[PDB]
């Protein structure tokens, strides 16, 4: 589900729609929030409730719209599963940070912009949030469960503002393999941050998943709070 009317342009002219939530105090600083492979769907919704509920406003924009706009899928309905990963397969990942890119920029002048944008980003969007983060877009990034950070690792020293990464310590997406190379690699830079919740595997933050482990996601909800109210006015 987007909020109507809402339309974001990325630098290739390419538009598309997003989430909006503002909370009843503003301006406040915005959270641009980065989809799983599912679109912006219930869990977005969530996202961006908690966040308005903690004093930010939030964007989710439809990372989906160049493939198939509106995408909206039921992460317990097999079916809906299997088209998120053939999306995902497909999916342009530079486009999508250029997507995220746009939407900060949206997000530094709404009417509720107290013009500081932080960025929140699940799996897929965890990875595009590492991405982001090496582009400087961000005043604050964080990653919950990003997939293939291992891979990316030579963007580390590229990393200029804060991010903050929570990571399953049962998470086969990141095998000990993974885990070590980001670890090592990821502690060569003080603005990054990544913790490992050892009893908690994929989705571990999503009260519906399979995966969900509520005191690890009340842990790394804190932390994220705690590491996002330096945007706040």
């Amino acid at each position: 589900m987007l909020t109507e009317g809402i339309s974001i342009q990325s630098y290739d002219g390419h538009t598309f729609g997003a989430l909006v939530g503002s909370p009843a105090k503003a301006p406040a600083p915005v959270i641009v929030i980065a989809q799983d492979i599912f679109g912006v769907n219930a869990f977005m919704r969530e996202t961006v409730s908690w966040l308005v509920d903690q004093g930010y406003a939030a964007v989710c924009p439809d990372l989906y719209a160049r493939q198939a706009p509106g995408t909206a899928l039921d992460p317990q309905d097999e079916r809906q599963r299997e088209q998120a990963y053939k999306l995902w397969q497909a999916f342009d990942m530079e486009a999508g940070v250029g997507d995220l890119e746009a939407a900060i920029r949206y997000a530094r002048h709404q009417p509720y912009s107290n013009g500081k944008v932080g960025l929140v980003g699940y799996s897929l969007g965890g990875a595009l949030a590492f991405l982001v983060a090496s582009k400087g877009y961000v005043d604050r990034a964080v990653g919950y469960y990003g997939v293939g950070l291992e891979k990316q690792l030579n963007k580390v020293p590229e990393v200029k503002h804060p991010a903050l990464f929570h990571m399953g310590g049962q998470d086969h997406f990141v095998p000990a393999p993974s885990r070590q190379l980001i670890t090592e690699g990821f502690g060569a830079n003080p603005l990054l941050q990544v913790h490992w919740y050892e009893e908690a595997g994929h989705s571990f933050a999503r009260t519906g998943s399979s995966g969900y482990v509520a005191s690890a996601a009340a842990l790394a909800n804190e932390r994220t709070l705690d590491f996002l109210v330096p945007l706040q006015s």
